């Protein structure tokens, strides 16, 4: 094999790197593996299928214009490029390689597709459309929409785009499940805590997260304990940014944000999945637990989980290794069914005031065939009323002592609806026996003299028992 010739190569500095702040993604092409077979599709504001660094990775099959009701995507085109967004996010992934144009994509030899679905109004049934869109052909999904990312939204997928996600995990991709890959969102300016947002908060959603050039959090992030794994994006104006294609036939080099990120896990999925198309849903987010690498992002909460492995709420496990996901892939064996233990936790409302403490002894549904011994993820269902939404911060811990931040203080989050059954999510406890005492933390972060009450605390445990 030998390096690509594309003449913005050399600038995809987090794919080309010399000095191992990359994504490991050369390793993954030397061992074979380019995403040849592998269909992704951007969920955006359409893609450019004619530009000469997608036309020949281009598949209809793998593209829709919702917003419009027709087969073709392309962009609508606008004096300031409004619609560029889902074909710069395409070159991501599978711009072609050694034709002499912009640069390449991570998969370079898979096939790509675009749903022209952000350009309108993106209400339940247009989201539900795109997310179901020709999943027995199309394996890979790459998405940075949700709610607003002003910190003081709290919102997800309503009735459709859940069942979206149900029916592709369970019988997409001939059963194995359609692969969500997500960006965990661009509201660090705000101060949002991404557990707020129920698409990247879903298990279904292989949620992502980004690093700067240096290694650190960049400006927009949000940090969160639904967040899985990290790539590289932009961040200060010294760094370098992502390198892509562009409207109008067009590259560029200043493709930013969360919304990068994604589109390139998109990409080193693929290459994992040419690797070993066997694999489910779940087991894509197994391989990106144990292959993440923390090493030399920074943050100041790195903690060991009981498994021992290192996890941020900004970085979840850290940065994606591409030559370890597909070597790690080629003999992978596929996990038990999962499974799913229910354990509502209250037996009276309680009190929060200034602070509250849940503590809880489970036996994770033993003597049952929901046992579980292997957490995957845990969510807490919390309904609790408050005066001022965003005053509050919650953690639970779990019985190996990990404790998860569920929501961080939002200080623009003035509601007083509380929240209704909110099943926020955390990936830090993976593969921790989750038997024992769990400690639900809900505290007013305020001087102020908050009140309100907690009437429901459901744990929901879901993993093996193998
Ligand atoms: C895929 O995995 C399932 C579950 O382990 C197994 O029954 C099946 O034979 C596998 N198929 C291939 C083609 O490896
Ligand atoms: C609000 C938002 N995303 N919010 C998120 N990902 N939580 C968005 C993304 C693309 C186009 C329009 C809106
Ligand atoms: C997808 C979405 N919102 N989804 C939600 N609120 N459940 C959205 C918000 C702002 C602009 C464009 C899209
Ligand atoms: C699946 C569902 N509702 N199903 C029902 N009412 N039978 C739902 C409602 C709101 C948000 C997300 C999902
Ligand atoms: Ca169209
Ligand atoms: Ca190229
Ligand atoms: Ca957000
Ligand atoms: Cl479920
Ligand atoms: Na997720
Ligand atoms: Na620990």
């Amino acid at each position: 094999y030998q390096e690509p010739t594309d003449p913005k190569f050399p600038q995809q500095w987090y794919l080309s790197g010399v000095t191992q702040r990359d994504l490991n993604v050369k390793a993954a092409w030397a061992q074979g593996y380019t995403g040849h077979g592998i269909v992704v599709s951007i969920l955006d504001d359409g893609i450019e299928k004619n530009h000469p660094d997608l036309a020949g990775n281009y598949d209809p099959g793998a593209s829709f214009d919702v917003n419009d009701q027709d087969p073709d995507p392309q962009p609508r085109y606008t004096q300031m490029n409004d619609n560029r967004h889902g074909t710069r996010c395409a070159g991501e992934v599978a711009a072609v390689a050694n034709n002499g144009v912009c640069g390449v994509g991570v998969a370079y030899n898979a096939r790509i597709g675009g749903v022209r679905m952000l350009d309108g109004e993106v209400t339940d049934a247009v989201e539900a459309r795109s997310l179901g869109l020709n999943p027995n052909h199309i394996h890979i999904y790459s998405a940075s929409w949700g709610p607003e990312d002003d910190g003081k939204t709290v919102d997800g997928p309503a009735r459709l785009a859940e069942e979206a996600f149900f029916r592709g995990v369970s019988q997409g991709r001939g059963g194995l499940g359609s692969i969500f890959v997500w960006a965990s969102g661009n509201g660090g300016r705000e101060h949002d805590s991404c557990n707020c947002d129920g698409y990247t908060n879903s298990i279904y959603t292989l949620s992502i997260s980004s690093a700067t050039q240096f290694g650190n959090v960049p400006w927009y992030s949000e940090a969160c304990s639904s967040t899985l794994a990290t790539t590289y994006s932009s961040g200060n104006q010294n760094e370098k940014q992502i390198v892509t294609t562009d409207l109008r036939q067009k590259c560029t080099e200043s493709h930013t944000g969360t919304s990068a990120s994604a589109p390139l896990a998109a990409g080193i999925i693929a290459l994992t999945l040419e690797a070993n198309k066997n694999l489910t849903w779940r087991d894509m987010q197994h391989l990106v637990v144990q292959t993440s690498k923390p090493a030399h992002l920074n943050a100041n909460d790195w903690a060991t989980n009981g498994v021992g492995r290192k996890v941020s709420h900004s970085y979840g496990y850290g940065l994606l290794d591409a030559g370890a996901m597909v070597a790690l892939a080629q003999n992978w064996t596929t996990v038990a069914p999962q499974r799913k233990c229910i354990i509502d936790i209250l037996t009276e409302p309680k009190d929060i005031g200034k602070r509250l403490e849940v503590r809880k002894t489970v036996t994770a549904c033993l003597g049952e065939p929901n046992h579980i011994t292997r957490l995957e993820h845990a969510q807490a269902r919390l309904t609790l009323s408050y005066n001022r939404r965003g005053d509050l911060a919650i953690h639970l811990v779990s019985p190996m002592g990990t404790r998860s931040t569920l929501l961080a203080a939002r200080p623009h989050d003035y509601s007083a609806d509380g929240f209704n059954d909110w099943a926020f999510m955390t990936t830090h406890s993976w593969d921790e026996d989750p038997s024992g005492e769990w400690v639900l933390e809900i505290e007013n972060t305020s001087e102020a003299n908050n009140y309100g009450t907690l009437t429901k605390f459901t744990l929901v445990l879901y993993g093996t028992a193998s």
